[PDB]
């Protein structure tokens, strides 16, 4: 062990052996610089936790580095921060930076920490290039973030102009049972989670059972920038953005719920770039969609194949349900005007979504909304394949023959989908079952010791006077003088 000051904490962690347990006494640990270099062992991790979670706060000009392996950080509350604004950057290490593999951060609270730009948690490469793998971030709460960059960055490469066929190695991390709710920042200010950087990177990370409630940081709720990542059973409630397959082919999104249940803002949504994806059993019910992106539930990116804005084609869209979406259920050519100019400027060949396998999807609408189910300005007969879908409530918008018989609707059986190496999920079995369960609630994800939801944005879409002030200062110093 029990430590009650920063200095004794520093000492014990330098001495702790595998299987060790370091418990932090109730109190505030201000300007704490926790650097854990020792390592635990498989089956004998080193645990650093609050003796009484909820009573230990890491504050001030703080920082945590998990450099060894088999380490666990649990039950810590990060608040009242004061890191130097001229010392931290977006794309740099997070407040908590994980540099070693097999590490876990669980049941921790990050609430409007400070004004220094950075992610709250990151897996970062050491100076010699080694990439952290097999880490887990779970049951953590991330609220009222007023700084730039994502809440979480999972890195397997360093930032560089890029595009050398080379790509970062698979990471195999897992992000589950976390809560994300943060205020809207201007422009491409960093969203909820980023995984990887370019299409040649391999991710193989599992993001499941997370609750994003008014995760409004920016247009991207999650910007998945690496191959073979699996998003399963996540709930996105009233989020001003979309969950994206931004870079990297062969990504999976199964049984996620995208719900917009009021008229306060435009909600999303999934925006898809790239090919060979598996989008199945997702439930979309959006009371309002995003005007800037085209007003739809699912956006399929038009553009140049395998480019910076990779064309969306050759993928499986099965057993999804689009219920009373106030916008198009599927937009087949969003932002086509900009994309066509982008391709022209870069001497690329502009193309539009095709080779799409749409199977067993349900499209339904019975509310006074004005949008037909689909928008495809570049429709070509037979470019896509439609089987076992059901549509009724409004015009389809495109010349496609679809059953209107709801009573006969049934999800289809899929059995030719290969699982993702490193992720223990039977994709065929999950897809074939159809949509299971329902939206996740706070009690299903919150830290075991935390009863009430931190912050104010999730429930009020407003920040306190003190926090709104800091947020404005952050935004202002990052904009033209
Ligand atoms: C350089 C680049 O293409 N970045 C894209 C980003 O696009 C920029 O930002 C916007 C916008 O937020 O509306 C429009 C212009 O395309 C460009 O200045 C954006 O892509 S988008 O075109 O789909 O919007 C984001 C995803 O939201 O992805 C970045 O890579």
């Amino acid at each position: 062990q029990v430590v009650a000051s920063n200095e004794t904490l520093y000492q014990v962690v330098k001495e702790v052996k595998p299987g060790g347990l370091v418990q932090i006494a109730d109190g505030t640990y201000k300007d704490v610089q926790l650097i854990v270099s020792n390592s635990g062992k498989s089956g004998l991790p080193i645990t650093i936790k609050a003796l009484n979670p909820g009573k230990v706060f890491f504050t001030g000009d703080a920082k945590v580095e998990l450099r060894g392996e088999h380490l666990i950080l649990e039950g810590i509350w990060f608040k009242d921060g004061n890191r130097a604004i001229q010392a931290w950057k977006s794309h740099g290490p997070g407040l908590v930076a994980i540099y070693g593999s097999y590490n876990r951060i669980t049941a921790c609270v990050f609430d409007c920490f400070d004004e220094a730009n950075s992610a709250y948690i990151t897996t970062s490469l050491t100076e010699d290039g080694k990439v952290p793998q097999h880490c887990r971030i779970d049951h953590c709460s991330f609220t009222d973030k007023i700084t730039f960059d994502q809440v979480i960055n999972l890195n397997n490469t360093a930032r560089a102009i890029k595009d050398g066929s080379v790509g970062g190695p698979g990471m195999y991390h897992r992000v589950d049972h976390c809560f994300f709710s943060n205020p809207q920042k201007p422009g491409n200010a960093g969203g909820g989670i980023r995984i990887g950087y370019y299409r040649n990177d391999i991710g193989r990370c599992l993001v499941d059972s997370n609750l994003f409630m008014r995760q409004d940081s920016e247009a991207e709720i999650i910007t998945s920038k690496s191959q073979e990542n699996v998003y399963y059973g996540n709930t996105y409630l009233n989020c001003q953005g979309t969950m994206n397959f931004r870079h990297g082919d062969h990504q999976v999104a199964i049984n996620n719920f995208y719900i917009g249940n009021d008229q306060r803002f435009g909600y999303g949504g999934m925006f898809v770039w790239g090919s060979r994806h598996v989008i199945a059993c997702n439930y979309f019910e959006l009371s309002e969609t995003i005007k800037s992106r085209g007003n739809a539930a699912l956006y399929l990116n038009p553009g140049a194949m395998a480019s910076e804005h990779a064309l969306a084609f050759d993928m499986l869209i099965a057993n999804n349900a689009f219920i009373n979406v106030n916008g198009y259920a599927i937009h087949f050519n969003p932002l086509d005007e900009r994309r066509k100019e982008y391709c022209a400027a870069n001497r690329l060949k502009f193309e539009t979504p095709h080779q799409l396998m749409l199977k067993g999807n349900l499209f339904f609408k019975d509310k006074p909304y004005v949008y037909p189910f689909f928008k495809d300005d570049y429709f070509i007969a037979g470019k896509n394949s439609w089987t076992g879908n059901v549509a009724l409530g409004v015009e389809k918008g495109i010349p496609v023959n679809i059953s209107a018989n709801r009573s006969a609707y049934k999800p289809v059986k899929i059995k030719d989908i290969q699982p993702i190496e490193g992720i223990a999920l039977d994709l065929n079995a999950l897809i074939s079952k159809g949509i299971t369960g329902k939206p996740l609630s706070w009690d299903e994800v919150r830290p075991y010791w935390l009863k009430e939801m931190p912050g104010t944005y999730a429930l009020t879409a407003r920040l306190s006077a003190d926090r709104a002030a800091k947020f404005k200062a952050v935004i202002k110093r990052n904009k033209e003088h």
